[PDB]
């Protein structure tokens, strides 16, 4: 009945740091550059046609669906950008290297925070050196201060999220409109979690690969099955082995 | 507080290198006409310029243009619209000829005729055109009436189909306070530019826009212009 298609950004400048990003506004390095590409001669190669496009208001995820759309020449689409399809807020992590978290935070905090739902990380303070970057940029100038986080729980992160899929892009669907949406991981988790039924537990073990686009064949929006990946057969084993290895490690 | 509008015509294509009509016809920027969108970026960076929302065609040179003005600027978060309305002006069955061509297939006289004139339309493109099916089959005008798609244009017919949407969609985001950036094309700019300030027909087919370079506008509580318009950049491109 449907056609859905998404796609999670690769690699940015502050992954190269390994420091915490969030809402910090950092940029693709070359590599996750390239891997947009990968995926946009992906959608070229099959033939795949949008009507309409969603993204964050983050230049990673930005310049990603900028690089599909000239691959598959459609750049001539309407798009359209939201503050709720951002990356989850780390609060006062953003900016921390993460060998440093576990001596300024604690190993049992860290370990909390890895494994919970529900947990938040500590707010950004006004003396943070990253609060005026972030709070007061003009780009959020619209925001009531109940939906203005200082730090968010995975919880949160999809709560404020489903109300854009429910409101604005489930009647495009509706009406017919191929819709491809360019966001990040956490955001794109609870669009994931609402299309499949997934527990709490579940929805924390699943990693999306990079760069990769993400299939779905849905009248009642329901999948007729789960996930499909776009691409050569031999390089999408290979990321979701490294993938699952580098969940694995973290436990 | 006099109104700030801002105003850029994208630079050299990939089919300007080659001296053929392009119109419709969907051609890249060459590499040059993207370096002249960086400097005008710059431009307007060092400026300080800010906006709240940006309006464009659906042709992509166009498009990469006011893309690459947004990441010079830090600004690429802004709202974008898209419409046919802004088009550079069809040409018809020159669309595909250099001028050569254009001159062994139609004769001198017509040629003279078509660029002194603000309203003798080119030949039309017709089913056996080259062009055809890639421009009137296209799927980005499926929502056009029967009566809105053209198979050629004069001047006169461009403006006429331009300035609905300057009066329809971007005067009343000008009366909200919202400051508006439009990346465009040399005909559908001279429309705004003839509205704004009141020209003659032969008065605006004297006027040639610069390419790649910001051009301002300021405007009273009537949107009429109080002064000429003016340019942004280094001494010496503000004066060619
Ligand atoms: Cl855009």
């Amino acid at each position: 009945a449907y056609k859905l298609v998404l796609i999670r950004h690769g690699e940015s400048a502050w992954n190269l740091e390994n420091r915490f990003s969030g809402w910090y506004d950092a940029d693709l390095s070359p590599a996750g550059h390239e891997e947009a590409k990968r995926g946009g001669q992906a959608l070229r190669d099959a033939g795949y046609e949008f009507d309409i496009c969603f993204t964050s208001v983050q230049k990673r995820a930005i310049r990603t669906l900028w690089t599909v759309l000239d691959a598959i020449d459609q750049m001539w689409l309407p798009v359209v950008r939201t503050w709720r399809l951002n990356e989850r807020h780390y609060g006062g992590l953003t900016g921390l290297n993460k060998a440093e978290t576990a001596a300024k935070h604690g190993e049992a905090q860290v370990k909390i925070w890895r494994r919970s739902y529900d947990v938040p990380p500590p707010p950004m303070e006004p003396d943070h050196p990253f609060y005026s970057n972030i709070s007061k940029d003009r780009r959020y100038a619209d925001l009531t201060e109940d939906q203005l986080p200082s730090c968010e729980s995975l919880k949160d992160t999809i709560a404020r999220a489903l109300p854009f899929w429910n409101e604005e892009i489930v009647p495009q669907i509706k009406e017919g409109k191929r819709v491809l949406i360019a966001a990040h991981g956490n955001s794109l988790r609870g669009i994931v979690k609402h299309l499949e039924g997934l527990s709490e537990e579940a929805i924390m073990e699943l990693n999306l690969p990079t760069g990769i686009p993400i299939v779905y064949e849905l009248k009642n929006l329901k999948p007729i099955k789960p996930m499909q990946f776009l691409g050569d057969e031999e390089t999408v084993r290979k990321a979701m082995e490294a993938v699952a290895a580098q969940g694995k490690a973290k436990k």
